[PDB]
């Protein structure tokens, strides 16, 4: 199929889920990639599962960690040569309403979703500029991008940020004739062995009030709009919100 | 690559600009394809361009025309089977302000801009429903689905009809499971020989005040998300607006 | 508190429910009203129940009758003077998912919803440009123009329509300095009699599924940010969507 | 005309441009007011402009600092009886795209945009619930939480993140039944002594491709909204976003 011919893609969080997923189509598709997640263990394993390290790798980051961006981009382009495509999809949950939402927690999920996302955007923008590379930055958003829970307060507040970010970002690229889109991705609920390993939260999830087809996407639901984004085929793409979601913000 | 391996679909309008290029890459991702379009002499010439008649026909039709849909879902049914994707993509546009559109000028817009999406989403849902087709509406909407545009009143009343109507279709049949999707699609500024026969349209459009990306897209940009909706790697997309704009709405 | 000091509105379907609550709170804030509704023991008993005929009046019209819509402007200048505020309130509703809309059914409610406020919107720019009068014209959405409702898809369509229509003439009326806003209200659901004969509906409305708040709204709700909208207070706010919906589309 | 009788309210940046007027209009519909300001010059001059101590006082405060806002609504209790009406207007601008946005930046802009409104709505949600204050936490956003801009990054992430986050902390008070309504006012380019002292900035704000009315607004625009959202006018909006920005997201 080969419709990322050439693509040197970094996949944060890419060890897991969605993450793990966009890696396996990524791959399929021609890009060399780099996942990144806390774990060596998971991290090599997820890498190796996928397949050869001429074709894959991983690297081991937090996405909150400022200094490590720039060892991830470089260890990058030493394994593949220069980055062309930036999949910010790590991310972190807190289950508290804002009214019961400690400082602390506050803190720790916007250093991921927020800090993290900037860091990468920024970083992506400045090594994947002006090199002809057709270079996309996909920035992982939710449905928590679009409307508000009552007790995801946190998740919420860093969704909306990367959204409207994002589109600053879009903006800046075009107008500066960067050769980089920035789009972000809105994912419903979708199943994962997180999701399996929490007895009826799939079932309630699947309830016609929250999605309307009745039951959860897939891992590869999300999988496929990345590759479309990070492909040239969405090339006059940029600064759009790009919803899977079974119905859940239709209603 | 066979990204629509086995669809049978429809495109109204598919005889020049983004239907010609919808038509042309369906044709190439394996789906049967009936384009439509009020004069045979183009429509017969614009099939015979793309492919043989096992692979692509023409149907003439007016998508304001409520008995033509019902013969339009029969001749594609007898030339290649049950119809499992439709393209509402047949429009009009009257370059008038609210203030300044004549009635019939209003009225025959959305004769084919909100009642002909209506007819050809209507009997798309009854003919396509429960048939394991894994079923796909891509009503045809533009960025004047979001934003107003002071001289397109009648135009953008027929876009945000659509994109909201769009919705309450994707839902009923994601709650009947109908296994019917209905999403939009909303180009911005696509460049076709239409735009290239009004000196100076091209530019205008292009500049960042406008299209932040300083250029405008090509037919192939709807063409290739539309492959996306058509196809079953958007299985979870459903009641979905997919913008591809240059940047237009984002600022 | 005379916040409507010297304004002469017309509020189409004012005769009952949201349209009454506009028409009774736009006399105590010293507006002068034409109400309209089609059917005269109705209208001449509402106009008197709110106030003498010095403050407000009755004009029997359909709001999808374009030639009814000249003689009431000219009506409402005669008894008051120049309009300088349209309330585009009167509208229907079909219980029908786009499946299962006939088409008489759909040409009906457009004719009322879409066509009757596509002609107040244009004549009341005409009428009402360039007089110094501070002029508002307040288009009537609802949730509906928002999110679908897979048993509302005529209605959906018509409400979507209203939306973006009002963004193209709120900009056309801004670029041209025409001294005319036009702005949507979005209701979410509003006890009215006749939301009381249809047995259940409130209950099913108050859902926390459907109004978080747990309890629909009242006319007043709606006449209240109608008045912000016809005074001088919103002398800046054009071309917006003002929800007021007990959190509805939050969710 | 009395619209907030019974009032009492705590405005942050009170003592300047937009705060200074919805502390002005409070005072004039009979509100209670405690503005908070960073000097102590500026905030007892701006307290003693508008009224009277038994009216409105002065409380030095920088939003981002967690212990002061126990210190303020303790203060405010004290000099006025239980705090019904919470405003987060305080904010600051960096004037860098995401690329050029340095970390301290960053981190100082979140500090008070988002920071200091999540403090102020979670403290406002626990000391005003439950006591039939018809309590209403107003959180001003921006036309830069709809839409991007090339050179306002980390401002952008701010007003996105504050326009979601209130979404949630709505729901959560709706669902709760806790008397809480939460809502975003999100001001287009506003005439202020600040953008004065920017050379050129109220024109390029006043360009038609910017704001189609072509000129900026003044800050009783931002009051006579934030009047309705803190009066029981609007008892059933909560988690809405109020848009008064000339027409500049209508294009
Ligand atoms: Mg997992
Ligand atoms: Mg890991
Ligand atoms: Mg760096
Ligand atoms: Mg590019
Ligand atoms: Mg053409
Ligand atoms: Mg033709
Ligand atoms: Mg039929
Ligand atoms: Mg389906
Ligand atoms: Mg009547
Ligand atoms: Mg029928
Ligand atoms: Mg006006
Ligand atoms: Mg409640
Ligand atoms: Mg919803
Ligand atoms: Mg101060
Ligand atoms: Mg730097
Ligand atoms: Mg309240
Ligand atoms: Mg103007
Ligand atoms: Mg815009």
């Amino acid at each position: 199929s080969n419709r990322l011919d050439g693509k040197v893609a970094i996949i944060t969080g890419g060890t897991l889920g969605i993450g793990l997923a966009i890696a396996t189509k990524f791959v399929e598709e021609g890009a060399k990639v780099m996942i990144t997640g806390r774990h060596s263990d998971v991290g090599e394993k997820a890498a190796k599962s996928v397949g050869t390290p001429d074709q894959i790798q991983f690297f081991q980051h937090d996405s909150s960690d400022e200094d490590g961006w720039t060892k991830l981009f470089d260890a990058t382009e030493k394994a593949f040569g220069p980055v062309s495509t930036l999949v910010n999809n790590a991310g972190i949950a807190v289950n508290k309403s804002v009214e019961e939402t400690e400082t602390a927690e506050w803190r720790k999920l916007l250093a991921v979703n927020l800090d993290g996302v900037f860091f990468g955007t920024r970083l992506g923008i400045q090594r994947m500029k002006n090199k002809g590379l057709g270079a996309s930055i996909i920035n992982m958003s939710s449905i928590e991008g679009f409307v508000g829970d009552p007790s995801l307060g946190a998740y919420n507040a860093s969704k909306g940020a990367v959204r409207i970010m994002s589109k600053s970002a879009a903006l800046d690229c075009a107008l500066k004739d960067y050769d980089v889109r920035v789009n972000t991705v809105h994912p419903g609920y979708i199943k994962t062995p997180l999701v399996d390993d929490l007895p009826g939260a799939e079932e309630a999830m699947s309830q016609r009030t929250k999605t309307p087809m009745g039951h959860i996407g897939e891992p590869n639901d999300i999988a496929y709009i990345c590759v479309y984004l990070a492909s040239n085929e969405s090339k006059f793409a940029t600064g759009s919100e790009f919803v899977v979601d079974g119905g859940y913000t239709a209603q």
